[PDB]
């Protein structure tokens, strides 16, 4: 009942980019994570949880029938057909095994949701690829086919009858797919901190700015924290969690926390441009264990430096397992640019959250 679940299957390595041997979204991402968890002795301290394939009905909580059908058909396509389809999307490749792996990727999160919601485990982490947070109702995007966490959130609500789910997205990119899916939904609060640079950084969306707060019944339930300078450090992230995310999370009172656990903000990532120490993720994970009775499930999103991502996963896992948090060399003092972004997000969200008022 107190344990930490871990899901990993070899199927997560069984797809890769057929037309770019240097593609950064590659099978080594997950095998290096598993190898470091093993050598650090963390893997043996976790409860191994089996994966499962998502069902059509589960996919349809988020995705359209037509899109599911098209994705299913990719398993029978030629390489030329896969490339022609992949090129209709932004930042996507395809592979004959992609669909099968994507179904296990979603299902791995659902397995952990089952165990955590029924108190069989305290928390858990799926070491999954493909990632999910960019995937949309009817299209692939950003190396994602299905939106793992969006499905998991609606599954927790439908199956386990959870009323409120908090999704925390600390990947360096905006999870616009999650934002879109829950745009009008007050039962799922989406928080994303991401590099933005006034739209210069991918995916270059105006909707990634803090003015996008959700709409209709969902007004106030979408919170974007855009960084407009590179080089953010641990103290910038800790400060954002302390000033903005935690006060709102406690007011929202979620019954489950899902984390889009990308590690492309870690020092050394080839694209993220940030300078967050892997150890920072021990602290960020610890800061999220205080809501939802500690019912916390992390799922791997991005992170392209094999060592940096593995270290970030290990740091998060140490906190899931209850190990005392490391001391951070860096002082938790944020930079001026981070404070500017945090204050602006608070300004945009204050009408909706009593915890964000004076
Ligand atoms: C051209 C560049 C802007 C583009 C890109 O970087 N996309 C991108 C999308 C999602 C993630 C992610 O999942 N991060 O966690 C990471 C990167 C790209 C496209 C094709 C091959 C390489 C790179
Ligand atoms: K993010
Ligand atoms: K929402
Ligand atoms: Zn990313």
């Amino acid at each position: 009942a107190t344990g930490t679940g871990l899901v990993y299957v070899d199927a997560f390595t069984r797809f890769h980019c057929l037309w770019d041997a240097s593609h950064p979204e590659c099978p080594a991402r997950v095998s290096t994570v598993m190898e470091m968890l093993e050598t650090e002795g963390l893997l043996g301290r976790c409860v191994q949880v089996e994966a499962r394939a998502v069902t059509e009905d589960e996919l349809l909580l988020v995705h359209t029938k037509e899109y599911v059908e098209l994705m299913k058909s990719t398993q029978n396509m030629t390489e030329e057909e896969l490339k022609t389809l992949a090129e209709k999307y932004d930042s996507v490749y395809l592979h004959p095994g992609f669909f099968s792996s994507a179904c296990l990727s979603v299902g791995s999160v659902l397995q952990l949701v089952d165990k955590v919601m029924t108190s069989q485990l305290r928390n858990g982490f799926s070491i999954n690829r493909p990632p999910g947070h960019h995937a949309q109702a009817d299209k692939m995007n950003g190396f994602c086919m299905f939106n793992n966490l969006a499905i998991a959130a609606r599954y927790a609500q439908k199956r386990h009858r959870v009323q409120r789910v908090l999704i925390v997205d600390w990947d360096v990119h905006h999870g616009q797919g999650i934002q879109y899916i829950f745009e009008e939904d007050p039962s799922v609060l989406y928080f994303s901190v991401h590099r933005y640079e006034d739209g210069s950084f991918w995916p270059h969306l105006k909707e990634s700015d803090s003015s996008s707060v959700g709409s209709g019944a969902g007004q106030g339930y979408n919170i974007n924290l855009p960084w407009n300078k590179v080089g953010m450090e641990s103290g910038d992230y800790i400060t954002a969690f302390q000033q903005l995310l935690l006060p709102v999370a406690y007011e929202f009172q979620p019954q489950l926390v899902l984390v889009a656990a990308g590690f492309d903000a870690v020092i050394g990532d080839p694209k993220g441009g940030m300078q967050v120490s892997p150890e920072c993720f021990s602290i960020l994970t610890h800061m999220l264990k205080g809501v939802a009775q500690g019912r916390l499930v992390l799922a791997l999103e991005g992170g392209f430096n094999l060592q940096s991502t593995a270290e970030g996963v290990c740091a998060s896992m140490r906190s899931l397992l209850g190990d005392p948090c490391p001391h951070l060399p860096s002082s938790g003092a944020p930079c001026e640019s981070a404070l500017k972004s945090i204050s602006k997000t608070i300004s945009d969200l204050y009408p909706f959250w009593k915890s964000l008022q004076t």
